[PDB]
């Protein structure tokens, strides 16, 4: 999953059929319950895994403070995990002894077993108890950016930024549990495949060029070179920081060649790509501001409003904001975090 992606999580309180809440959230991605403690397994897991495209599971910890619970868990999880996914889930939000280290040290330990077993560990909680009950910065000094914090604000359903948990660390956050629970994602998943650049690029007079091992170079194409997305012109040449439309979709082309995905700054305006490169037109928040976007004939158009107080002020070309908000209702549009 990329930033921006969108995930819901099921345990049994969900029943036997998610398809519904799927199609409400416009995703298939989900994180699915296994188990709790060392005895207890959700029993929809089956059909929860047959309806979507898990990309994770997760445990409901009952271990505390006892490092050695921890480690029986952490097998009885690993022993029931159905399917290869890249991550598992240490969901810690209750019974918490009273000793802060030994309830981190059981995390760690409950995490260590998971990173062993070939999985990628991710602590999940909320921020107050997180606070309280473990040291999350020795979480994060064993296992970088693996947090999954739950913030909800007033839990209307949507993701609220003014209201997202401040903590470093932040993978995925849940932002709401209304009607069933929502998650966005913070940060591309991690690639731990190194890819490989089959040639050598070439700089000339005129631009970089990118000649191949066979001796030959892509010209009028798209081509994928050591994991990034470029575009060569006719005579060879990768386009940098130039727009592109290609079967009526608008591609932007960056500084150093790379097909821009997500926000991107082109002059002084941001636009919005999908995963895939291609511009996204009509309202787009990120994090406090929003942004109404067009490309109607190539007329390349970003509409900032920036948030202040309860409103949102539209920023004209001179850079001058309104005196009075635009609006204080917000749209109804794409909502980002990163």
């Amino acid at each position: 999953v990329k930033k921006n992606d969108l995930f819901v999580d099921v345990s049994s309180h969900n029943g036997y059929d998610i398809t519904g809440i799927l199609e409400q959230m416009g995703t298939t991605n989900t994180i699915i319950k296994i188990s709790e403690s060392t005895t207890y397994l959700n029993p929809c897991l089956s059909a929860q895994v047959e309806q979507s495209n898990p990309i994770g599971f997760y445990h409901f910890a009952r271990f505390g403070g006892d490092v050695a619970e921890a480690e029986r868990e952490a097998q009885f999880f690993l022993d029931n995990v159905p399917m290869q996914v890249k991550y598992l889930v240490l969901d810690y939000q209750d019974d918490p002894s009273g000793d802060a280290q030994a309830n981190t040290n059981a995390c760690l330990r409950f995490m260590q077993m998971i990173a062993d077993a070939g999985y990628k560990p991710i602590y999940y909680s909320y921020k107050p108890f997180t606070h309280d009950n473990v040291d999350y910065q020795q979480i994060l000094a064993q296992f970088p950016n693996s947090l999954w914090i739950a913030g909800y604000g007033l839990n209307d359903g949507t993701a609220n930024f003014e209201y997202f948990p401040s903590m470093d660390g932040i993978r995925w956050w849940q932002y709401s549990s209304n009607p069933f629970d929502k998650n966005i994602v913070l940060l591309d998943d991690e690639e731990d495949d190194k890819p490989k650049t089959a040639g050598t690029w070439k700089q000339d007079s005129k631009g970089w060029w990118f000649r191949r091992n066979n001796g030959s170079f892509p010209y009028n194409k798209w081509e994928k070179i050591g994991g990034v997305w470029y575009y060569f012109d006719s005579k060879g040449y990768c386009l940098t920081s130039e727009w592109l439309k290609d079967n009526e979709k608008w591609y932007y082309l960056k500084d150093n060649g790379a097909m821009a995905t997500g926000w991107v700054l082109v002059g002084s305006e941001w636009y919005y790509m999908d995963d895939s490169g291609a511009m996204v037109t009509g309202w787009v928040k990120y994090k406090n501001n929003w942004y109404y976007m067009t490309n109607e004939r190539g007329n390349m158009v970003s509409n900032e409003f920036i948030k202040s107080g309860k409103g949102w002020y539209f920023m004209n070309t001179n850079g001058e904001l309104a005196d009075n908000p635009s609006f204080t209702k917000e749209p109804d549009g794409l909502i980002t975090v990163a």
